[PDB]
């Protein structure tokens, strides 16, 4: 039983319209940016008593702080912006948002409706320059449809595969009145005819027939499951099944546990590829068998039989043809064949003791290693320290490059929307506003961000949203004076030429440059710097115990490389295991 | 008689065609931030020993620096950024070029070119998204047309109506190796077909006629101009006709003189707006008929002949139906007028007089004012005192909001290509990468960056480009607070109901937030603070005497408005001249 502020016979603005429409989705937090295009949807908001605004400090802050605040709760982010150079800044959140199918609502002003395709005034055509980053988007061409486009973009945006979903209003639609119909049929026919059924016990009946079968099966684990995090622990129990994760998964199932084969891939672990490379049987839930995973996909899984679910059925059969195939939700598959292992239990007599030992012996020989190098910081072994003094249970936002892969390996996340990085796109700058988002959906959390010296500077504006809208954001950044993820592979197919990867200052290149704990000064922030590996234990566990938002920089040598590295396009087989740029 | 590093017979890397294909072209200087899909590139670049790389923290600050680059000398800007997440954030600065007609050309870095259309990994269709934003944009699809690509792309970004254009380049071209034939014919009939022919002496005949039969007329010049500069300036000394120029035309001519009724528009001077409401012949050179400008087009110039004149045949009669049209280039235009003039000179006879005391009468009784409260610092009084220490002869590049208006207003520009602001998109945080890539292209000017807090924050990371780049960008800050130009719309006509345009922090309500002092202290940059008038002086010659970048923030009352202004799309009779709020 909704309550609205107007009367059922009260003719209110477009903009009152659309704040009310956000209300009955249940949106409590927007990041709306100001511009003239849109002062008639801020307006509007202040009316609003259940809708809280975080104004950002630039748009594409506020759409990356939009998908954090999905990727760690779950909810749809909604971002506001203006027209022109608003809409165009929000074009990299869009994006990436599509490739790593999180649920966005992009709401952006236009000019009126009859100065479109007139090169107006701060006017950019924002549905035809997004039609292709989109799952979809809308142009508002009456008041009356206000109250069913919204509709149909929470719906679009949250349904099926999850993705973002822009609508441009224009100026005078805002300012038109009018009185809402809130009993519009959606005007989606085609996508719901094709959204996907139940899955079938005939399909389900043979895969649990084919582990049965097998000798060697593996759970091929990415960013679908996240919801299914319990029956996917329920499933390896029936089992015994080791999970390898994707870089999108981790957290779908706990990196503590010892059935855990932790991430695969190009920068995944020796014995995780292993177990994909001499599989029989490989159960790809939630995934889209990335590049980044696969490499050469002749050479992939080459001995085992693909089953493969998915909620898109664009998505099966892409890249690698699967044998079995199931199209549907991952939840829901995983609660019809836990029933099938229970009563058939003793039928079936599941045992992998044989497979598991087998890799056991790859996860001893081969395991995650790291060097010290006197008392220098290495950056793995401070995310290791991250880890202990907060056991595990903190929200981790990065920004791309090496302390991105780092923050995979060397961080045992025990739940799903703990962990926050762009993955699909792998957009710099995504981190820090990405925390902000995760903290205002999570306030009694711990929210740090691993950053790096080239991510962070990026969108470090951010940090006067941090200290304005008193937030506690821990940030963690490990500077190397350099690109990092760009200069390891200098070092390798290069050799060591350094092409504009330095970020610190040539005349003083011994100097740590820019001095960030000055960046966190100016927002007010406290902010230290940490050198010696002695101190750092200390220096973290005062980053998390000071109340509210705290810096910590982190000086590591910029010699290191992130391993293991399958390189482009190879094979299991050509896995680099070591080396570093000395 | 061009010099390459490589032997006629040698075949070399794709990217080493590029490289050398923009040598080729007179490029010196490029705005290029490494990635994945464009290392290949940047290697290149290191061999080249005439093209220098300006490496910014951010690609928005990387296109944004391009602008900069062109605006202040006429070359073509090109930047270069990596595939995905570094193309999409060329997106503000590709639709800005295209809507204030700047010679740009963006290279992008992409996947190979058999993974396009697969969601790859830092992949993004940046040819379908940018195809509404750009002049022309390109695909290269094989090595071999590189040579007359490139060719293609800086004709098109600078010939005709100047804009950006795009160039996509996978990563398996950079690498692969071919024999460049330089020697290749341009691809573009239709373009060439189309392009405008010298004036005929025909039409020009015909508008020296009708100046001759004209009692009240006025000059319209707009950013078509500043290439001529000089032809403009002996216009007006043969007619003597006074000159009301747009926001993109500030600087062709001289707006010390006597002759200049300076800006025209919706912030426009009352006696610019009033010569061309009570005008009977309107020359309008360079100008596009903005709604920013003509506000009600059936009340702009309603009782005046107009003559346009244009290189785009699209412009002319979009808005506006003329008279007398010249579809050509300006330049040539008053070369052939100005001989007309010269011959038949005591022919006709010119004299305006009648009219311009007519209009010295309205530029007595309606002056640019701002008022002074106490010892505070009128934003408008900093800019008075930035042009009398100056003298006129610095390179001035603005944010977006009021600090932008008033430096429009308060500074009396003597030559184009002085002038940096994003007029058309209107984008905030384009002012500090401007002013980098002007004082790249100009080493031995006063290159002065006029931000307001809100824009200076946004791309407020490349003060690190400044100090390792050292350039002397002077950065003069007027923080009020507050964004402005939406600030003052709320107290006109939303009842002074603030909506999220508080910069500062609430809880310290009356404290300077953020400290931007310590931003530039971070990056290693002097900076002051001036908040009382008598102070002004001395700290802007503070700041100009000092060698290198400097900071200086200049508090002002959050009060002030923008005057005079007349209403979107309102007529001269309601204009408002006076106001603020308080
Ligand atoms: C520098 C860098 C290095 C990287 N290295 C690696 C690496 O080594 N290993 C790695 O794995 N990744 C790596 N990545 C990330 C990589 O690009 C992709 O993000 C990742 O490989 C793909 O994740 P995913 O397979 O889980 O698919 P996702 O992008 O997470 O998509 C989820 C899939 O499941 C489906 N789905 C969604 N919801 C449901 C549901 N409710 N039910 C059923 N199905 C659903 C979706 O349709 C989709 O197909 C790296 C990224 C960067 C920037
Ligand atoms: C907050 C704000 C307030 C603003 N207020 C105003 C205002 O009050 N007044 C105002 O004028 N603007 C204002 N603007 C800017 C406005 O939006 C436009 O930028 C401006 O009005 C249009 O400039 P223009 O007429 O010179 O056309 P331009 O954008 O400069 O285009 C130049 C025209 O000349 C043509 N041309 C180009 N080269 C040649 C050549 N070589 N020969 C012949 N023709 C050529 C082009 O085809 C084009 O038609 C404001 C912007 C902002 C952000
Ligand atoms: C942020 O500060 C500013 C500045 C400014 O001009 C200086 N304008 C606006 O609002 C618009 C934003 C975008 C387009 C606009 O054009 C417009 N809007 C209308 O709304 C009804 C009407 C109109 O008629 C010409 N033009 C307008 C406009 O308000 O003029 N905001
Ligand atoms: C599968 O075959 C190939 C071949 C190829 O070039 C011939 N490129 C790609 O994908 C990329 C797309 C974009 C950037 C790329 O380089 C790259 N990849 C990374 O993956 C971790 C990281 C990185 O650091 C910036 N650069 C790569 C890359 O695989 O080299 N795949
Ligand atoms: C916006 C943007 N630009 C460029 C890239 C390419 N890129 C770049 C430039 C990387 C180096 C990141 O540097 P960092 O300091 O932030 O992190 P590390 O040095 O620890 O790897 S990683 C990477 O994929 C990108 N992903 N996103
Ligand atoms: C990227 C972006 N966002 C929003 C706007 C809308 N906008 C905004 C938010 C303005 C206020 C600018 O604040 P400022 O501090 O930078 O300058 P002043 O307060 O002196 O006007 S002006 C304007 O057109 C814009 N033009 N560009
Ligand atoms: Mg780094
Ligand atoms: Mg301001």
């Amino acid at each position: 039983t909704f309550i609205s502020r107007f009367a059922p016979d009260q003719p209110r603005k477009g903009a009152d319209i659309l704040v009310e429409a956000l209300e009955r989705q249940g949106v409590e937090t927007v990041f709306a940016y100001p511009g003239g295009a849109s002062m008639e949807i801020h307006q509007a908001l202040t009316r609003s008593s259940s809708i809280r605004n975080v104004l950002p400090r630039h748009e594409q802050g506020g759409v990356f702080a939009a998908e954090g605040y999905a990727r760690s709760s779950g909810k749809p982010g909604i971002c506001i912006a203006t027209s022109g150079p608003g809409a165009t800044n929000l074009v990299s959140g869009l994006a990436d948002a599509l490739l790593d199918s999180v649920p966005l609502v992009a709401i952006t002003g236009q000019v009126p409706r009859r100065m479109i395709g007139t090169d107006a005034f701060q006017e950019t055509p924002i549905v035809e320059v997004t039609r292709s980053i989109t799952k979809h988007n809308y142009l508002v061409m009456d008041v009356e449809d206000i109250p069913r486009i919204i509709e149909e973009a929470f719906f679009l945006a949250t349904s099926g595969r999850p993705g973002p979903v822009l609508v441009d209003v224009p100026k005078d639609i805002q300012q038109q009145l009018a009185i809402p119909n809130w009993e519009q049929a959606m005007r989606l026919p085609g996508y719901m005819s094709r959204m996907p059924k139940p899955p079938e016990d005939s399909h389900l009946e043979q895969i649990v027939r084919l582990i049965s079968e097998s000798k060697k099966p593996v759970l091929y684990v990415g960013g679908g499951c996240l919801n299914s995090s319990d029956e996917l622990g329920r499933f390896v129990e029936l089992t015994g099944i080791p999970v390898a994760s994707t870089l999108m998964g981790l957290g779908s199932y706990p990196e503590d546990d010892e059935l855990s084969l932790h991430m695969l891939g190009m920068h995944g672990t020796v014995y995780a590829n292993y177990a994909v490379e001499h599989s029989d049987l490989l159960l790809a839930f939630g995934v889209r068998f990335d590049d980044r995973v696969t490499g050469k996909l002749e050479a992939f899984a080459s001995r085992a039989k693909i089953v493969h679910i998915d909620i898109d059925s664009a998505e099966i059969g892409k890249n690698k043809t699967p044998h079995v195939s199931v199209c549907g939700d991952v939840k829901l598959a995983l609660q019809g064949m836990n029933k099938v292992l229970e009563n058939r239990a003793e039928e079936l007599k599941l045992d992998f003791g044989v497979w598991r030992n087998e890799l056991n012996v790859q996860k001893q020989k081969f395991p995650l290693s790291f060097k010290t190098f006197g008392e220098a910081i290495p950056p793995q072994y401070a995310i290791k320290v991250l880890d202990e003094l907060t056991d595990g249970k903190a929200i981790i936002s990065t920004g791309v490059g090496q302390h991105q892969m780092w923050a995979a390996q060397f961080y045992n996340y025990k739940k799903p929307r703990q962990w926050l990085s762009s993955g699909g796109l792998g957009a710099m700058g995504f981190g820090l506003p990405a925390a902000i988002g995760a903290s205002v959906a999570n306030p009694d959390a711990i929210v740090v961000d691993i950053d790096g010296d080239g991510s962070f500077i990026m969108n470090v504006q951010e940090l006067a949203t941090i200290r304005v809208e008193n937030l506690p954001v821990k940030v963690l950044l490990l500077n190397n004076q350099h690109l990092g993820m760009v200069m390891q592979l200098e070092d390798r197919f290069y050799k060591a030429n350094r092409a504009h990867t330095f970020l610190g200052d040539p005349a003083q290149e011994d100097e740590i440059f820019p001095n960030m704990l000055l960046f966190a000064a100016a927002c007010g922030i406290p902010a230290a710097r940490v050198t010696k590996k002695a101190d750092l234990r200390e220096a973290i566990q005062t980053m998390l115990d000071t109340p509210g938002p705290y810096l910590l920089d982190v000086i590591c040598p910029h010699q290191e490389h992130v391993l293991p590295m399958i390189p482009s396009g190879g094979t299991f087989n050509d896995v680099i295991t070591e080396g570093d740029g000395r």
